């Protein structure tokens, strides 16, 4: 048999596939380096799927400490240990255990992950293509290297830093963080000149966040050209975005292919929904693969599941926004699977484990029997129809209901789930850490079940304290 | 810090109390050397209050062994696996996580707990001592040696073995398995000469229970004396029973003594109510104490929880029904805790990582602010009031009602726990594994709880399909 290790924090593939995933074929090992970052729901999938189970144990120090939190946003608690400490903490677990594998669904474990992985002779990212997917920076560079969409950017610690950026890169100009995820800090530019008395809001901003002490950035900031998007050179039909991400596995420094999702369109940077799998035609699809292989080729990945978000850009130039060397989060992973029956979970531990004789798909995967959608509501999308007032600090929510007859063709919902009513909902924080409603449609017609979705954003029914 | 290692199953100082008590005070390591003991709220507790947990991994052979059960009345399952093997997984976990100290709540894995400390240089109870704890005729031996109250007794295999022992021991006999728990095979004799077509049958029901296979019966019964009992010589009041059993801690081969249990009376020998502290005497109390003293030390016991059974015979003589090296089970332990404030995991902890710089009472403990008492209800005390018709092989139950005025004094019901409204009752099994209803009494005046149990033994109303 071989035995898994998974160090198990937030994000990535969720626990309620990946652990029945791993357990199904493997003996499964969990650490635990951040107790905080893990939900009761998630504590419950470990102890249940997991042959056995570490927690990094300076976390405790009362009782209390013991309690799981029912959800985590984000893990907002400081974790003050260098990247040469977690690396030792896992291959310390490694060999405890005699792993033959490990793997993480967290970003922040990537890089640790890949020095400890290279240290026992273990597949994995790979060290330097794991810090290159780990510093945005890095990730550019090898990505203009690569011949990929390349794109002006400079390194930013000052404002003094952000004039000779803005001077040189224009507008529109996306300037965001090294490190970090949920799109914090990640700014627009549309006006020209108001940029400086708002530079100096957000380089505060992301000194109240918390990532551990163990994510290098060379620099803080990044500011590079915003991609612009033509949406009207790739969709046929309205309903998705002028933005994909694509699901993949690197096995031995070759890139393969799974599943291209379609997106809804966002709201601010905010993501609403993901549709397995894309309707774009063949040739679309085959550019935007081409892209995501030098990509990540490009970054040098050797082991690992990647997840990389292309801008559909004019003339059908695919423009790399970002990849990274683990799953897609949200429901795409498990979306994959209802559509296909491909266990992209297991597929990757099958590569961590015995390489290339690995069942690989031998390019996307084909013949749908259906597309799969995952939704979610914000108060935001609600505040698009009125419900909230713009003075609301907060809102309670008791209800919301999906009124009859806006599916459309053979769309159907499958799942829906809301906040609990009585649920507290300050309006001053950002609405990825804010979802309020939880939906899947299932249907034959793409186009449908995409317009299906624009009209549940529309119509659902709120019922709240205004 | 201090590292515990439990061996985690089932009996003993439950876990509602025993994780949270442990790591309160010390980093927890959990083994669980059978996953299929565990009930759902078990493993819970442990994943909660452990900083690490191993699985015996051999046991998962598909996703649905990964199931736990919601109780477990016992493990009916096959654990093929040599004494020896369960000592090396137990020092091979305790060298994996530098466990400080070893124990268990377990009866099943004191003997292999043993022979791992002693190897580890950890404390224990002593290899030979854990033995003489665990075989029934050892034990014996043992307490004759140590000059508590002797009688006759004989290693039984066959009826030609059984034979010999009915000639020479006499009326009232007992015959039970060497190496069993929860009173399984304990057979009782007033008939002179049924007993062969009777020890027939219960020499065949051994071969339906499952116990590890790692604890040795170099016999498979003993028949010794019945230990009469003489209830008058002893309580003053109505309500009690003529058994106790009392709780200690061995420290450096020295008994300890905490507090002393009343019981309600048995059913067949199946255990009703378990009351803390005793109401009995201070001499009687003493006599108690020297009893399982000599008992105890006289097992050779080295560093452990004892939890021993004595019989209150005529001319107060204390007769030794057995010890065991691990806590009592029910809620005593608990109910020990709520009525003195003292901490006997905690306490039995202190002892395995510091010795006798521990703080251990100076005699049993007093002061009691008020009696608590652990109870439960069987199908045969409703049967005990007709609810139950001799031919009926099952019942269905929807309600347990309390009615008022039942209580006497300033008694109290603290909970109170029906078996869930729908649940199947095969009436022919063995009650101790078929508690339908389960309270806790509080109350200053020890009579009238033990008064106001007898009464709600009597009055509760069932609501069931007859
Ligand atoms: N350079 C860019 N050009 C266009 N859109 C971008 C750019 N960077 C970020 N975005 C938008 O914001 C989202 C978050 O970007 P990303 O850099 O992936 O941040 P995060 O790490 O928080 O996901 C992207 O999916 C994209 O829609
Ligand atoms: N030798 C004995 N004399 C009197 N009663 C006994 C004797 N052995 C067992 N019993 C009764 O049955 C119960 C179970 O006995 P024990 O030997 O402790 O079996 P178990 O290991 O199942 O608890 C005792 O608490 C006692 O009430
Ligand atoms: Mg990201
Ligand atoms: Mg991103
Ligand atoms: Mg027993
Ligand atoms: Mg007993």
């Amino acid at each position: 048999s071989k035995t898994v290790l998974v160090i198990a924090d937030l994000g990535g593939c969720p626990p309620h596939m990946f652990y029945k995933s791993a357990a199904e074929k493997y003996n499964l090992v969990s650490f635990i380096p951040r107790p905080f970052a893990i939900t009761a729901s998630h504590a419950a999938l470990i102890e249940k799927y997991s042959v056995a189970v570490i927690k990094d144990k300076d976390y405790f120090k009362s009782l209390a400490d013991f309690e799981h939190p029912d959800s985590i946003y984000w893990a907002h608690e400081d974790h003050n240990k260098p990247e040469e400490e977690v690396v030792e903490q896992i291959v310390k677990v490694a060999e405890m255990f005699g792993a033959d594998a490990i793997t993480t669904n967290n970003e922040l474990f990537i890089a640790p992950m890949a020095k400890a992985c290279e240290r026992l002779g273990l597949r994995g990212a790979g060290v330097q293509a794991a810090e290159n997917a780990r510093d945005k920076n890095k990730m550019r560079d090898a990505f203009n290297k690569a011949g990929v969409k390349s794109i002006k950017n400079k390194r930013v610690t000052t404002l003094e830093d952000f004039r000779a950026a803005l001077e040189e890169i224009g507008t529109p100009l996306i300037l965001k963080p090294t490190y970090l995820a949920s799109s914090i800090g990640v700014t627009l530019i549309t006006d020209t000149e108001t940029a400086e008395d708002e530079f100096n809001r957000v380089n505060d901003y992301l000194k109240s966040i918390n990532v551990p002490k163990a994510v290098t950035f060379e620099a803080p900031f990044i500011a590079e050209e915003f991609l612009q998007g033509e949406y009207g050179d790739w969709y046929q039909t309205e309903g998705y975005s002028d933005y994909i991400s694509i699901e993949g596995i690197m096995a031995d420094g070759e890139y393969f292919p799974i599943a291209i999702h379609d997106k809804t369109p966002q709201i601010g940077f905010t993501e609403t929904s993901h549709i397995t799998p894309s309707i774009l035609d063949e040739e679309a699809k085959k550019k935007i693969v081409e892209a995501a292989k030098k990509a990540n080729e490009g970054l040098g990945l050797q082991n690992c599941a990647t997840h990389t978000e292309i801008k559909l850009m004019k003339n059908r130039e695919p423009g790399l926004i970002e990849s990274a060397a683990r799953f897609a989060g949200a429901n795409m992973i498990p979306n994959i699977k209802k559509v296909f029956g491909l266990d992209m979970a297991q597929l990757l531990l099958d590569v961590l484990c015995f390489g290339k004789d690995a069942d690989l798909p031998d390019g996307l995967l084909d013949q749908e029997p259906y597309y799969v959608a995952d939704c979610h509501l914000y108060p935001q999308h609600f505040k698009q129809n009125g419900q909230i007032p713009e003075t609301a600090e907060d809102l309670v929510i008791e209800a919301i209901d999906i009124p009859d007859g806006l599916l459309k063709g053979d769309t159907e919902i499958v799942s829906f789930s809301a906040a609990a009513p009585g649920t507290s909902v300050d309006l001053t924080l950002f609405e990825a850490f804010n979802s309020i409603a939880a939906f899947e449609l299932k249907g034959s017609n793409s186009q449908d079940v995409a317009e299906s979705i624009r009209q549940i954003q529309q119509h659902a029914k709120l019922t709240a304290k205004y």
